[PDB]
């Protein structure tokens, strides 16, 4: 079965506008997603060095990066400590509130869209580019698990009935019609070279076939 849940109200009001105030400067939300991948690969690789068996689900600790054209999506995969049921629905909506109205007010003040990692709720900054967000993860201690968000104030969360992770987070951009220069391995290179050259786990960009 699939479930459907409602957003907490600011993170709603968080994504509206994201999806839809004007802003050029797109490109922040790659930035952001390996971010949080480096941290939950920090988050892990910290556990297993009092628990070794945290690794038993994989060892690598890397992040690649997927492009397909032909799907038009971006997809970010880490091997980090990945998340819970608890996590999708509930706790990382929980922990943002905070973040998220104090974000919003600073926009009012007059801060840029792209301080929005510094309140920490840059994974929303994924719809700058994404008309839909699927997100595949897997936690040591907890089942494979698929959430997704088209906006518009509702996500779902399934029980993943894909190929298994081991354990970390696939975040699949399904990407907005124009903005499919985020497929391009030229402006991903130019990206991240610009805003993450300073990752401390190997970021491969996968080539297309
Ligand atoms: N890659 C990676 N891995 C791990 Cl374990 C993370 N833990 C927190 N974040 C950032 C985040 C903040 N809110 C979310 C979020 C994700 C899916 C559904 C609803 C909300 O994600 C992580 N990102």
């Amino acid at each position: 079965e699939v479930e459907t849940f409602a957003f907490q109200a600011e993170i709603a009001q968080l994504m509206s506008l994201i999806i839809n105030t004007f802003y050029s400067n797109k490109e922040i939300f790659l930035r952001e997603l390996i971010s949080n991948s480096s941290d939950a690969l920090d988050k892990i690789r910290y556990e297993s060095l009092t628990d070794p068996s945290k690794l038993d689900s994989g060892k690598e600790l890397h992040i690649n990066l997927i492009p397909s054209k032909q799907d038009r999506t971006l997809t970010i995969v880490d091997t980090g400590i990945g998340m819970t049921k608890a996590d999708l629905i509930n706790n990382l909506g929980t922990i943002a509130k905070s973040g998220t109205k104090a974000f919003m007010e600073a926009l009012q003040a007059g801060a840029d869209i792209s301080m929005i990692g510094q309140f920490g709720v840059g994974f929303y900054s994924a719809y700058l580019v994404a008309e839909k967000v699927t997100v595949i993860t897997k936690h040591n201690d907890d089942e494979q698990y698929a959430w997704e968000s088209s906006a518009g104030g509702s996500f779902t969360v399934r029980t993943d009935t894909g190929e298994p992770m081991g354990r970390g987070t696939k975040v699949i951009l399904h990407l907005k019609e124009d903005q499919t220069e985020y497929l391009e391995e030229r402006r991903i290179k130019e990206i991240v070279k610009k805003h993450s050259q300073f990752i401390g786990y190997p970021i491969t960009l996968f080539v297309e076939k």
